[PDB]
């Protein structure tokens, strides 16, 4: 039998003999094991339809991924300030700046982490708890992380529309780069999962274009959210049949796509959906590392962008994260948390190989 | 089209979309990234004509391996040591201990890693120069790292069928166990790849059966040779038919499997062959990370243990190392460095994260 709904039409996240049994469970009592419902909106809605669809659903969302998060702190203590700066057109970008408790610019210097956060870069924020627990987590392994609020296509930091977003984060980097003595930081690295994947490749991406390329040492993507192909069932893509409707479905996913590129002019713009990006575009980029997960939908396009870092010739690590569903290891820390914590630890060594 | 063999029977590791391009032309220039050809023996074959063989191979092997293993060093200094103890039942097993120039007694106490070494558990030894450049990395790391030089079933350390290596290895962890003070170490894990993933998780399932577990902190298997079942085709484990012929041939390792039991006898003993664990087998045992090669026929086996692990609520993280086939990131460092070192820091980083 092939794997997941390939072999069975009706395999969920709940059913799959692949999900771990911990996660399993966990997700079953947040009522997200069970095959995700069809939405009210697809593709073919009106882009403010599709805006007050994601608008309306934000809160609820954050309201679950907060009680993953809020539920305790890392083992290491850590600090959080806020920075507010200004972005390239006028509008000012908070940033909040994780770091161990006691480091300050006379320190030694410490890795430092440019956390980019999922929401498809549509909604959810960087105040969100499952968001501030990770930079928290990271922080504490010894790294300074610097988490964006970039402006979103919908919800409470709407509607800006491609590249806004891209250009916070893009901004947000440049910040951190000039600003290395003050932070207390030697290296930086862009990180982050699904939309914020997304946007931490094309960050970097986007570098190489406005000539500051080598400010980045590294790249984490995590499940990145980069095809923007989810209303159009690519076979190239077989993960999408696969794991559909496993947390993520594609009649959401293609409603989501219209709030950040509401024209549809960027669908093969690799700025916006990086799994378009030619060898030119990627040609001189800084290692990065590809973490998918086994049971997400987004797994192939992250793996087939993987696939296309290496043949550009960037020193480039694959990784897919067993027994998870979409960006589990992100947020699930009281269920699978040696999971969570691989994922930490990896994302953390990685940021210290490069300084 | 499906992946590897199961698409096009023609497919090669220099063929398929999925291997990493530095891989597949150091592979070419190597004469190996096409089919591996057929063997000269096979299951059928007598146990005395699988050992000739076996023993034949080895230096093939230990060729190969040595090219890829000697040119560089770990860039953090790092001392080794020799150390023989003796087996349960009387003979020498020699140990090699690397750890960070300087380290003593009388340092703050490092993690651990015994490791078990390759090879099918027939052939290749822990002098080789592959895998004392593997342990001295790990060192490099901030490690002790204990090399087991254990009995083989065949070739120049040979003829020892199961279960002499594993004896050997169980009798090594119980030595470092007994002299934490004097090696200047905290916790201890055990890892190995290929025949040494078996020896680590066959190792764990024996102290258990011993009532030694506590001794050991957690283990970290890479591309586990665990099921014995070369020769057969189970349909569950598809990997075996999709990358056949991938660095490793299956009916060559059907001939591979005799010397280890020449009686047959022990097909289904899960310490010989620990995919055949029942999950009463494998309770209560310590945090484990299975570690696969994507392009490997050994990768359902491994991953198929892993999820056997979580059945019987073992703590445990899967992961898939993509573009490379069987253990390449355990010896292509000059080829993948950011391949190999990736799972050096991942490696260490689990065993720190067990003190």
């Amino acid at each position: 039998q092939l794997p997941g709904r390939l072999g069975d039409p009706s395999m969920s996240l709940g059913t799959d003999p692949r999900t771990d049994p911990r996660l399993a469970a966990a997700l079953t009592q947040l009522g997200l094991a069970d095959q995700a419902a069809e939405p009210p909106v697809n593709a073919n809605s009106e882009v403010a339809d599709c805006i007050a669809y994601s608008t309306a659903a934000e809160q609820a969302w954050q309201t679950l991924f907060a009680m993953l998060g809020s539920q305790g702190e890392p083992s290491n203590p850590v600090d959080v300030r806020e920075e507010t700066i200004k972005g390239r057109g006028g509008n000012e970008i908070k940033l909040y700046i994780h770091s161990p408790t006691g480091h300050t610019s006379d320190s030694d210097p410490l890795p430092c982490v440019v956390h980019t956060h999922g929401g498809g870069m549509v909604i959810l924020t960087a105040a969100d708890a499952n968001y501030s627990r990770w930079r928290s987590e990271l922080a504490a392994t010894g790294l300074v992380v610097v988490g964006v609020e970039f402006r979103n296509a919908a919800g409470a930091l709407g509607n800006h529309p491609f590249p806004a977003g891209l250009h916070d984060c893009a901004d947000a980097a440049k910040w951190v780069a000039s600003n290395r003595e003050a932070l207390g930081i030697s290296t930086l690295i862009m990180s982050g999962e699904s939309g914020g994947g997304n946007l931490s490749l094309a960050t970097t991406m986007l570098a190489k274009k406005e000539g500051w390329l080598e400010e980045i040492a590294g790249v984490y993507a995590q499940c990145p959210y980069i095809s923007g192909l989810y209303a159009s069932k690519p076979e190239e893509l077989p993960s999408l049949l696969e794991n559909d409707a496993y947390f993520l479905d594609m009649k959401t996913m293609g409603a989501m796509v219209k709030p950040y590129d509401p024209t549809g002019e960027n669908a093969s713009n690799p700025l916006a959906w990086p799994y378009h990006a030619s060898l030119e575009d990627l040609a001189g980029l800084p290692p990065h590392v590809i973490s998918v997960n086994e049971l997400d939908p987004l797994r192939d396009e992250g793996l087939a962008h993987y696939r296309k870092l290496l043949k550009a010739g960037v020193s480039t690590v694959g990784r897919t994260v067993h027994g998870t569903c979409h960006a589990a290891d992100c947020s699930f820390v009281d269920v699978i948390p040696d999971v969570y914590f691989a994922t930490v630890r990896d994302i953390s060594a990685f940021a210290y190989s490069r300084a």
